């Protein structure tokens, strides 16, 4: 989408994976959908270096509506919400954050709340732009194809007659099976800042491995539709829950950010383990992360010995190599060459290993290296030219 | 098996699943099988605690078999156990340890080390009672129907004339298909202290639960079959190493412990964290899984909601009960009561949560009680009547 947002992939917090449609407020006060809830994110998102390493959003998710009033404005729930959300916006705002939201084009969202039907995307979008909303994600539940095909490009053009700059992430792909040619990705990129092609994420490591093989079987298509403005989401982190271990909690950071994905956290921020922030916090990942060409990359080798090796290219003639274990076993020793992986001739590289901060010189293409991958693990390198 | 031995389920430590079959000691001195790596794991297991938490076999696996000398007699690879295998039993049994061994029924271990085919049972069974081994496990790779039908009776015969009590872990049932008519449980139960049902168990959640509910679907069939002397052997527990996390870490102990399974480690225990040392060395958790009655547990129920329940019978009126969440949400808020679960009188019963210590006083069948339970993990309660 031309609004000039999203230059880099979105980095923020969404409500979604972790607290999912909790209204229970009266057992659960802390970790119901709530005013509460986003203020008290808001605050570690501002106190824990969160806003300053590049995590900007602030997302509510599906569960916040109450209702529309006698005009068909949408309201928040009154006892979940009770200042509102320009209150919470305004809020998110002070603390130099930015605010998303939800809504769904059809019916109802996908847990039943009031739905954002044709007749009801302008005055939403309008409502959203006075509420100074920052970001729009617009799910696709109980509705047609031909009511996604007309209402996905009329929400674009709402937000952007609204004259705020307002983010925009569709799941219209994910409804048609993410492919051509169901899925017109030049017309996405056209109308949407970044889109959900796939599966929703779940708290366990199958549901990454699921996700993770649809986008590298599909890559010739999804790769090159990728870059500034106009990003592929394959959902959530689940950095700092309950279903990833440590291997596996580094993996999908590497693996997310070879991949030109948003990274958009959703976890308790209150209780996270130094380790996990470790993880999220990692500057040097979220500086290839945010890399400016925007290049998505690719799985470039497949093993038997199933290593596989993941290539982003970035500015500065540098790039990212993600070599990682599908392997269930032990820590297993990966002999290569940068010539073996498709480098090219003459020249003289250096490599930071992404997790460690170790610094390997001197690689020229047949260069033997060994790096040390653990299962369900990655070893990440930041590669680049030396003079 | 009528041994005298293995009237609980054994404890211990165990090569494969850790270690594998690693015999590069050039590259890879402090983690290829060898004797140093038994000797250092026999001293964490004497100084941290293992041994006097119950914690006392240490068995080699597969991959130690240097070759057969001049008389047919086995012989350990002399580069990486160059003091021998009575020296390595010494070392072990003077820690206050039993020492296990690995053999293959067949032409080749599984790796494709020389194996125990049938003009050898009798001549290797000799060799390792006057080695002072304690445990035989007893592999099924390259060997027919026949042979295995014709080997495992063989061998149990064979350890049993030797005059030396020897734990025997069968693999034979894995072989085929764990289950009657081909699996006669009868006789296995009279031949082996412990049996392989079932598929190797790899480095990941979805391997526990692929093995989990294996046992689950066929257990009206497996439950009766294990008790004092013969267990089911589900493999070995993946705590300490790459593909768990914390809560499936804790899932897998709790599980293993209903199902009156072997806790047989394979982790480095060199490495090994304070929080999973704290999950194997759980004292409560042991004396449950080392009851003396050795009645194994159920699935008893199973609700929509994904949360499944356990019980295992105990001594002294006691019972098990393990509440399981297969989702992959958040935390779950689950409510019961015993009546529900099938306890019936006007017992008055009082629980401890295994892990958490904390008591629950005061339940009787129609008393509501509620328990969270995080996705891909379990609560556990020692539930017990109180007077
Ligand atoms: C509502 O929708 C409209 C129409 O889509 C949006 O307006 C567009 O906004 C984008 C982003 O700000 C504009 O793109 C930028 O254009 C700059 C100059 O273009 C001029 O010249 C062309 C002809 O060559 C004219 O069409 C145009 O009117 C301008 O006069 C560029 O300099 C910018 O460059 C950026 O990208 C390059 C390359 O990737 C980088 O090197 C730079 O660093 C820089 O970031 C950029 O391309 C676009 O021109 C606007 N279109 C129109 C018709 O005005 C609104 O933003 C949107 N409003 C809301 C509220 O969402
Ligand atoms: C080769 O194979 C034979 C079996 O064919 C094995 O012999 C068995 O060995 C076991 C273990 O040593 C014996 O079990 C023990 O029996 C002891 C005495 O029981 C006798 O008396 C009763 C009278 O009612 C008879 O019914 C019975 O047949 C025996 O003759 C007990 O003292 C032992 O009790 C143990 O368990 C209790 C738990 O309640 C504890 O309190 C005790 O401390 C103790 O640990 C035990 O039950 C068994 O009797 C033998 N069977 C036969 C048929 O002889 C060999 O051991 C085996 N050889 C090798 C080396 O593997
Ligand atoms: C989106 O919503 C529209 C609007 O209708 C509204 O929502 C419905 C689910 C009902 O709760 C309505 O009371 C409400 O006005 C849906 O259009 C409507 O669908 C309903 C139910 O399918 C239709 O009524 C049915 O008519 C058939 C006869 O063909 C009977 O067999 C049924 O018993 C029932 O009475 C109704 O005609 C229709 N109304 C309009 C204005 O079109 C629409 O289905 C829904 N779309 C999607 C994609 O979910
Ligand atoms: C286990 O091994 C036996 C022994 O034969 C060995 O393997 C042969 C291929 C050859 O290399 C011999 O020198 C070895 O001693 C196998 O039994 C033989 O099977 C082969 C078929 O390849 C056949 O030619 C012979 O007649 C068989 N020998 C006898 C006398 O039994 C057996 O098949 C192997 N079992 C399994 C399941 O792998
Ligand atoms: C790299 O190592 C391999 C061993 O697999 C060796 O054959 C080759 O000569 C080495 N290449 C160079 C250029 O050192
Ligand atoms: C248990 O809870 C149910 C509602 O879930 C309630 O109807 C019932 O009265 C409760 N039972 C007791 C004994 O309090
Ligand atoms: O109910 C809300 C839920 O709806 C869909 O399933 C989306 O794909 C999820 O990301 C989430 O927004
Ligand atoms: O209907 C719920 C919906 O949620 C997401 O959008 C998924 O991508 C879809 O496949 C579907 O499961
Ligand atoms: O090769 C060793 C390996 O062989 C078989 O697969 C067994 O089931 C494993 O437990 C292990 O002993
Ligand atoms: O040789 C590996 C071995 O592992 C398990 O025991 C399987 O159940 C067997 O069928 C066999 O594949």
């Amino acid at each position: 989408l031309d609004n000039g947002l999203l230059q880099t992939p979105p980095m923020g917090w969404l409500a979604w994976e972790r607290f999912r449609c909790n209204i229970n407020c009266d057992e659960d006060p802390k970790n119901c959908i709530s005013e509460q809830l986003f203020m008290e994110m808001a605050d570690r998102m501002a106190q824990d270096g969160w806003r300053d390493m590049g995590y900007t959003y602030l997302n509510i998710d599906d569960c916040w509506i109450g209702g529309r009033d006698a005009s068909g404005r949408l309201m928040p729930d009154p006892k979940r919400f009770p200042h509102g959300i320009p209150f919470l916006a305004d809020y998110v705002h002070s603390l130099g954050l930015k605010l998303g939201i939800y809504a769904d084009m059809g019916n109802f969202t996908c847990m039943g709340y009031p739905g954002t039907t044709l007749d009801k995307v302008v005055q939403d979008a309008q409502t959203f732009a006075e509420w100074k909303v920052d970001m729009l994600k617009l799910d696709g539940c109980f509705s047609t194809p031909e009511e996604r095909a007309q209402g996905y490009p009329k929400m674009a053009a709402a937000l952007n007659a609204t004259g705020r700059p307002i983010a925009f992430s569709c799941s219209w792909p994910a409804y048609e099976g993410g492919l051509p040619p169901r899925v017109q990705y030049s017309l996405l990129a056209d109308i949407c800042n970044l889109w959900r092609n796939y599966d929703d994420i779940q708290d366990s490591w199958w549901s990454v491995l699921s996700i993770l093989n649809w986008f590298v079987e599909h890559q010739d298509i999804l790769q090159p539709v990728a870059g500034p403005g106009h990003w592929n989401d394959p959902d959530m982190l689940l950095i700092g829950n309950f279903g990833l271990s440590l291997e596996q909690s580094r993996a999908q950071m590497a693996l997310w950010t070879v991949l030109a994905a948003p990274l958009l956290m959703s976890t308790d921020l209150r209780t996270i383990s130094a380790q996990n922030m470790d993880i999220l916090q990692n500057p040097l990942m979220i500086k290839i992360n945010q890399d400016p060409l925007g290049i998505q990359g690719r799985r470039i080798h497949k093993e038997k010995s199933l290593i596989e090796v993941y290539m982003r290219p970035l500015s500065n003639k540098a790039s990212a190599l993600v070599f990682f274990s599908c392997r269930t076993d032990m820590p297993y020793r990966y002999h290569s060459s940068l010539g073996q992986l498709n480098f090219t001739g003459s020249v003289i590289y250096e490599a930071q290993d992404v997790y460690s901060g170790d610094i390997i010189s001197g690689l020229r293409d047949e260069t033997n290296f060994t790096v040390i991958i653990n299962p369900s693990g990655v070893v990440m390198w930041y590669l680049y030219p030396i003079k």
